[PDB]
């Protein structure tokens, strides 16, 4: 039988990581309300998190990964951000980095695994640095914002537009050691605070051509690690699906969450006013199944999304103009459904549940951050899909 | 690779109903406007769908039947409502109505299939008839209204509350020849007019013992035809969510059909006041995105749903009370899904496409009336959903 | 003397006024509905009650035994009858405006339909599709002029094309032409507000005059040949577009203040078909007939300031300036959606039967759709016209 | 000339109050900050609303009070609100509890501003305390959450439900002095930080007879201040009303606040990946547009019934079943508009709007918490219209 209104646990002859995610979940669940006063994660989550081994997720099987599928590694993810959305984006993003690395030079993922084998990036992508062509590679300068993860990460990705014969935008990658940068603790916000999206300072940080990789390459299979695993049924595909596929599963987490969450406090409820045991009135039952539906709705769409990324991976097949629009766009039409789902229950929710004190509160604020993120913007995303819908050229305008 | 837009073509040897469907669909298509002024399916639409045999998805296979899986017939409904809406409404409850007659007793079977293997049945299942209990049978009276496709069957299902010593209604249903009733036409219906759903006028009508089973012993695997078919994917398993199944499939059809019916017509569209070429501009390229992103998500919840049918059908086992709340409600939050895509289109198409010569306003109009249906009204499967998932006892006002 | 928040406040002028008169054979105008739609045009009685009261006279200049009503008192005039007939108030909405538009033309124009036919109306046909060639003395447009609302009860038509400047940028122009100049094209077969008898007017080598053509932006700036005419009117020194297109969004209204009269009587002694039960009073049903009191109510407040605001302005005989002008061309669509909204609101709990021919929510949910079809009610084009000039931008040619 | 996007200055000999509100809002604007990390509202801010003389809008005349009309009150409240929400919320409750005030005994009234002229009133309603009958009054004992302004008011205005011959709830508000109850700081909250909405702990507190007032008398104008001021145009009125005028006008102040702030920040946005200057992009620019009409309708129903107010105070009018359900429910809708409203352009503002140095993050939180109050709940508030529409008997489980 299947499930509307979670994750199914695969039931493979042994312990799955969604079950591993699953056992220490509470544990999660409790540092959340101080995770969110560290504005990082608790060093004792990712000890968890690292134990279980879900940072290996995407790193190649030769350093000793786990090459997850993405609808299980998404899984995973939507679970996890069910305890605490803010480590759940956070060490999505450390994983899903490996993911991109792996498309890297040999010698740079040698570098970094061989070295140590539960080494993360944490990343900056939009292109604020200055580059100066120096000979061997770059040198790069410039303040790089909100960097999730970036306490815990060995490495950063750093993203940089490089130029042309004719002056066009080179945009590039390049993976720079932690003692390159300095993390600069700006990171104030009023959701996802526990994600520690701290900035990443670089002054005059020297990148050598092989720790640089086109995006283009990177989306086209072209890049330096192409083919170094044939076996493979995740790196023969484009890297930003999979480098941004971990938004829209916090969110889904959050909303599922939020609907249990909402239950649980519904129960008992009491009219101030009147004294009226009014847990179980109509209008609140009708918002619950609403909600409930939204975001089924939700997750089937999502799922069916990552199913569709699972096959082409397997096949070593890379998506066409159509279906990597679709892949680009879904994601976040998934992420404006469920903020719709967890504001109808919080428009019921009532007064005590805008207190520090009440955690429906926390799941509104980062339910709603899910859909701030560049990516999850859906304005941009109705403009993408639209466009090639109608058979038009993309609009450089956005990405 | 997966389709978000459309039902995808089972891969298999010779041709499968799809295909079948798919060929006939241009000819379906042109006698849609006729058959609108007809206010019933047109003879050729019958012949040319008996022809392929859609009509005996759901006989028993004894009785030359193919016993079709949910998924695979839904798909046929959808794609068919896209080249005529009441056509596919009408003869989708003439298919789904087999699928019950294979739970009365093998007797009444062998009299509708062993006679004519082409029979099928239209319905009234609300109970609104008089039901005096004479022995052997009932004696039923009244004005059954809304027999989509009655002009085409052989017989019809009839719907009737008979009593039980206390005094609570025995929810059942009667299968009667064409010759016991007269079809009153009364339809005239400003949505779905090609579906004739007339109006069937009972009169002194006995029905027998064997040709009447009770709607809970259907759900529960209690009635006279239960175990007929030891080896069948498809009947061992509640009527209701076969019965009700095309309802939300016609909505999807209708709401595919709608975003490429506005596609093609806004390519060219110019401004009545200013003479601009602009069926490209960003408003129009948004509301293209966003209507083929819901419709994508309703499909996707559908297709999730139809498949948890067919899983629950292969095992042979009945729903728990959970998964029937979801199958029962989750077709009504499609079809909510689907007319917030059409409008969207619509509410953009501007006065021309409110003309008689406009198909976007049949689309409209047809889209509407699929949320009309007692069986897809969300006020109602809102409050099904949210009692199930608070543990509360059925609200026996609602079913 | 207590606010209404569900529909318009009758005046107390002494004596009788418009609204009163109309709400009299209101009745008569809701029986001839169902009559009205099948005539594909507004019954010849409907017209005659209408005119009788004297409706049609509501922005015919003083001079000419006209009103001069304030655009409030009007609209709601229009609001109250769309709620019998949608199709019927939409075309004789446009056949009043339409007076007001004329008494910016020249004195010698407004004496030739109105001194020789005090009663005398215009349909139109705004959208400049007719070629035109300059003559002397005039113009020769010819083309096909579609959607005429009204056209059939008109002794004239307002008529729109495009004239070219020395550097061939369009001057925007209205033609007044004769009933006996055109054609009525009988193509209107709609699928709502089918009484308004939409037809199209073709138009044959037809022969202008100067004095018959007014440019648009002079009728908007108070720069054309009526401009002066009447010094004390509080009506005709304003822009003639705000006027000439504030019936639709009145319609709209007027639809859904009936839509959620006509639920509530049919709501009471639903029963359920499957269960029996006496299911009127259930609170989803209730809620939706509170939202959608609100959110009219809303539109109302919406529509009634905004309509205010434009009487303020021809009293002092003032012109709005770019910002209040783009809330005059923008906030009825904005009312037009949220009465949409109302009326889909209740029509999607209004089940089956309410699909049925014999059913007035089904016409009522047509008409209401309609009603934000129009070029005018669009409310993409009105967030744009609207966001631009918010954001201090040039207005952008591509509409309007 | 009318305004749609906020209040209009009332041209009058001598400088209005919204006038003098608009000459200290900068002032309240930069305290702003500052007052969210206080929990309470500056000492400040309360010295310069009391300095224009806001807090005796609705004291008696005969105590030097002003009597404000109730759209020019409500529209210094909203002005207020743009610049700090939390200040002008609980402003406004110091300001309308004195309106009910008026309507205690003459006693009672001489005892609050003989004594101190510039006294107010903060308050806690829901009738949670445990009352013994005592003789001369009441014995009341509890815990009394939420109230707003409390550290800068001289007295507290209580509810309790005290019996009836036949055990029926009488709803009953006492009034009583800063010395009998003790201000629990537990005010952490989400949104509205500033309004200091901490609890009240009362300990056998002595209320005398004359210091109570039954709700129902001061709805219908049978208080024992009742006929005191026969001149006034505000006294002779429901007290309920006026009472919770402010929510909603708070309500609307943020929204009118969020299309400024909004604009001003969208005008140089870069997109983070592209680089484009995308500031007055459609998208962007159709959502200020909506968000514009939508408060522009949400204030046009508020003022409108603010009028509707102010006429039936004049006439010393009470307001029928009909108009009271609209006078209770309007302000519910008005708030679910305007937080629409600001969520449209919330979901277009971007993640750097989520830091706790952008205003946008502080509006959204605060918008919504004006949707979370008890007597602003919708669906509440649909049940109370809906059922009044339909002449049903109101609901006695919600009020
Ligand atoms: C920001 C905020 C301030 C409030 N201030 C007061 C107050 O001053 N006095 C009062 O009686 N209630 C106040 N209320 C509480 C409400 O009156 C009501 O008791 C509360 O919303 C209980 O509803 P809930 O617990 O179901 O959410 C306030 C509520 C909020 C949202
Ligand atoms: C019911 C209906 C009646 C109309 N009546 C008139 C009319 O009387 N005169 C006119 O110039 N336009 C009329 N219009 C047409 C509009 O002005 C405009 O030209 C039309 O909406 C073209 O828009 P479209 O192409 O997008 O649909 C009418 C439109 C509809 C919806
Ligand atoms: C287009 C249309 C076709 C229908 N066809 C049938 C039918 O074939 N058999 C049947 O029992 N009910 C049919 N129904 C009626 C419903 O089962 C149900 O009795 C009806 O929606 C009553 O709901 P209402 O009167 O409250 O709207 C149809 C309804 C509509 C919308
Ligand atoms: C909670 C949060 C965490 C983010 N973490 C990262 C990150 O780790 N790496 C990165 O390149 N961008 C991150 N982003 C920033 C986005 O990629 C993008 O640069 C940002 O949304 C800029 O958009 P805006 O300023 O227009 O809102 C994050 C954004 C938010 C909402
Ligand atoms: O690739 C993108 O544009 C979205 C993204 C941003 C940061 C990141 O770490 C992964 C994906
Ligand atoms: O079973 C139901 O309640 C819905 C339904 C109605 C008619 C029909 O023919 C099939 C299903
Ligand atoms: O002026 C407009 O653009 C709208 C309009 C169209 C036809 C009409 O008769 C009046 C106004
Ligand atoms: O009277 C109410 O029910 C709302 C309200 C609550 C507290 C307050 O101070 C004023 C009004």
């Amino acid at each position: 039988r299947l499930v509307y209104t979670h994750a199914q646990t695969p039931d493979v002859s042994g312990v799955s990581m969604l079950e591993k995610i699953q056992q220490i979940l509470p544990q999660i669940a409790k540092n959340a309300e101080s995770a969110e006063q560290l504005r990082r994660v608790p060093d004792e989550n990712i000890k968890l998190l690292k134990e279980i081994g879900l940072h290996r997720a995407f790193q190649p099987k030769v350093y000793g990964g786990l090459e997850m599928s993405l609808p299980d590694f998404a899984n995973c993810i939507v679970t996890l951000a069910g305890a605490c959305a803010g480590t759940a984006w956070a060490f999505s993003l450390l994983c899903t980095h490996s993911h991109q690395i792996a498309m890297f030079s040999k010698q740079l993922q040698d570098e970094i695994w061989l070295k140590d084998p539960d080494a993360t990036a944490s990343s900056s992508i939009a292109p604020f640095g200055k580059v100066e062509e120096v000979e061997g590679g770059i040198i790069l300068n410039g303040d790089y914002g909100w960097s999730s993860g970036c306490d815990h990460a060995e490495y950063a990705i750093v993203g940089f537009n490089r130029f042309d014969a004719d002056g066009n935008k080179i945009y590039s990658f390049g993976v720079i050691p932690r003692s390159d940068y300095e993390i600069v603790d700006n990171w104030y916000a009023q959701a996802i605070k526990s994600s520690g999206s701290k900035m990443l300072k670089l002054v005059n940080v020297f990148i050598p051509e092989y720790r640089i990789s086109k995006a283009k390459d990177m989306m086209e299979g072209k890049s330096a690690g192409f083919g170094l695993y044939p076996d493979s049924k995740i790196f023969y595909t484009p890297y930003r699906p999979y480098f941004a596929s971990g938004f829209s599963a916090v969110s889904l987490g959050i909303a599922e969450r939020m609907i249990e969450a909402f239950k649980e406090k519904q129960r008992n409820r009491v009219r101030a006013y009147t004294g009226a045991n009014v847990g179980l009135a109509t209008p609140a039952l009708m918002r619950i199944a609403e909600s409930t539906h939204q975001v089924a709705a939700a997750r089937a769409l999502l799922e069916k999304t990552w199913e569709d990324h699972r096959i082409h991976g397997l096949n070593h097949q890379y998506p066409n103009k159509e279906t990597l629009a679709f892949w680009r766009t879904n994601q976040a039409y998934a992420v404006k459904m469920c903020i719709e789902a967890v504001d109808r229950l919080m428009a019921a929710a009532g007064a005590t549940s805008f207190m520090d004190n009440s955690e429906l509160q926390r799941l509104f604020r980062d339910a709603h951050m899910t859909g701030a993120h560049a990516y999850t913007d859906y304005d941009v995303c109705a403009q993408i899909l639209g466009r090639e819908l109608m058979g038009m050229e993309p609009d450089p305008t956005m990405v």
